[PDB]
Parts: structure tokens; sequence; C-alpha cells
């Protein structure tokens, strides 16, 4: 996340890391058994870190759980990241708390300008590289489906919505993906991808989370 603030400890609940020897991806919990990431984060060897604040600290209220499968989407397209979604099931159901919470799949899907909240433990820097250790938060507003597209002609599809700000400078980057957005308090959009981080007219790109929920739900109750 670049020009965010930092969120506080377990300020996001659903926020999940996912780790595979290091953090390499964030996630969302979706109940205590599955969590929804993307499908570009894909490995295999996945450990799900709930209630975490500093990534390189352990300060109690961390629950470490190995991952028992994997699902990507069956139309995922490597190339073009359409369809960027991918459920993971834990092993063992998580402990949920205060700190450790489910969020809601959307019921519908949002509006542009809508507020939402994209948090992850990405790089914070436009231009260069600085992870940090603990969450960061930033409120950004869905855009018009015109904008986005005329911002990446050609590239962007149905399963895709850009959030951020035109004039650059507040954005999700690497280290974010797979990561929540949150607006009205359901789960709208996945980090997906980019063009660069918190460029001018190069929003971030989200996987459009409201054309999903009969995949999700179907999935989980076979698994
Ligand atoms: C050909 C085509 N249709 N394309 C559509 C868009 C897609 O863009 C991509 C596709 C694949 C990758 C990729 C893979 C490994 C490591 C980093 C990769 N990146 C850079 C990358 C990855 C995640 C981001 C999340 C948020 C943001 C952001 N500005 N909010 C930028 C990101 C940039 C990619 C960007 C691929 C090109
Ligand atoms: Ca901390
Ligand atoms: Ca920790
Ligand atoms: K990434």
């Amino acid at each position: 996340i670049v020009g965010g603030y930092t969120c506080g400890a377990n300020t996001v609940p659903y926020q999940v890391s996912l780790n595979s020897g290091y953090h390499f991806c964030g996630g969302s919990l979706i109940n205590s058994q599955w969590v929804v990431s993307a499908a570009h984060c894909y490995k295999s060897g996945i450990q799900v870190r709930l209630g975490e604040d500093n990534i390189n600290v352990v300060e109690g209220n961390e629950q470490f759980i190995s991952a028992s499968k994997s699902i990507v989407h069956p139309s995922y397209n490597s190339n073009t990241l359409n369809n960027d979604i991918m459920l993971i099931k834990l092993k063992s159901a998580a402990s949920l708390n205060s700190r450790v919470a489910s969020i809601s799949l959307p019921t519908s899907c949002a509006s542009a300008g809508t507020q939402c909240l994209i948090s992850g433990w990405g790089n914070t820097k436009s231009s260069g590289t600085s992870y940090p250790d603990v969450l960061k938060c930033l409120k950004a507003p869905i855009l018009s489906d015109s904008s986005c597209k005329s911002a990446y002609p050609g590239q962007i599809t149905s399963n895709m919505f850009c959030a951020g700000y035109l004039e650059g400078g507040k954005d999700s980057c690497q280290g974010d993906s797979g990561g929540p957005v949150v607006c009205s308090g359901k789960l709208q959009g996945i980090v997906s991808w980019g063009s660069g981080c918190a460029q001018k007219n190069k929003p971030g790109v989200y996987t459009k989370v409201c054309n999903y929920v009969s995949w999700i739900k179907q999935t989980i109750a076979s698994n």
C-alpha cells in the first residue's frame, strides 16, 4: 500500500497473510475454514497467518494454519489476469475472535464512487521498494468503468474494476496481491494488478468479487 496509513493491530480482522517461508500475498477469511485470494498468488506449501499485525514479530494473537487444498478459478488466464481468484481451505478451522473475523460475500456489485478499504503488507513506495512490517490501510473509491478502460485499453474485462486515484499517490502495490477490497462491509475486490504503483492515470485493478459469489458458495459446499 502506497500513501496509506498504519491500520493498527487487528483493525482488519479478516486480513490474512499467505506465507511460504515468507509473506508473499494477502488474502481474506470468508469463514472458519476458507480464504479467498488471487489465482496469481497460487503456490504449493501455503501456510495461512491470521490475526497478524507485524509479520516479523509474534505478538501472540496469531494463528498459523496450513492449507489443505487450493482451488484456482477454472477460467483463470495467467496472461490477462481475467478471473484472478483462488480459494484456500484450512487444515483446521480458525478460531474467530475480535482479531480474527470473517468478511461477508457481497449480495450485489458496488457502484462507482463507493468508498473502499484496501489493506496489505505490500511495497509502500511509488517508485522504490520499501516493505512494511505492519499492515497498511487505504481508503479508495471505486472508479467508473470508463476511467478504468481508458487507462488500460483492451485489458479490462467485466471481471475487473478500478479503484484508486487518477491523480496517483495512493494505491495498492506488489506484496498486496490477493488482499481484500471491502466496500460497505462486503468483500468487493481482490488486489490483482496494475501499472507500477500510485502512478498518475494508472489506478489499481481488482478482481470483481460480486461476479464470483455462486462459484465461491458452490465450490466451498463441495470441498
Ligand atoms: C497481456 C495482458 N493482457 N496483461 C494484463 C494485465 C497483467 O498485468 C500483470 C500481470 C502479471 C504480473 C506479475 C506477475 C508476477 C510478478 C509481478 C507481476 N505484475 C506486476 C504487479 C503485480 C501486482 C500488482 C498489484 C497492484 C498494483 C497496483 N498499482 N495497485 C500493481 C501490481 C503490479 C504483473 C502485472 C498482465 C498483462
Ligand atoms: Ca504491532
Ligand atoms: Ca505478528
Ligand atoms: K504481487
